[PDB]
């Protein structure tokens, strides 16, 4: 059963994500705008940057960089600055 939603990386028709696989909340909020196709396209870019970064998500650092890269290019509209780290203390 194909679930036809509106993918935002897309702009148009798109297959629905499968389901909760790891995450919950932010999973099926991402879910309803992603398709499948989205999906893996980020997924690869970010393991990519992950083995230039070098990075570990144990750190907030790297952590916070993540959910802006992901929330960027998947829903798009964030409300955070991509700039990475934030040399500013407050955020």
């Amino acid at each position: 059963m194909s679930r036809t939603i509106f993918c935002t990386y897309l702009q148009r028709d798109a297959e629905g994500q499968d389901f909760q696989l790891y995450p919950g909340e932010l999973g099926k909020r991402i879910y309803n705008e992603i398709s499948k196709d989205a999906w893996a396209q980020w997924q690869h870019k970010q393991t990519m940057l992950i083995n230039e970064k070098k990075l570990n998500m144990m750190n907030a650092e790297h952590r916070k960089l993540l959910e802006q890269e992901m929330v960027s290019f998947l829903f798009e509209g964030k409300d955070v600055h991509i700039e990475g780290y934030t040399p500013e203390d407050k955020k």
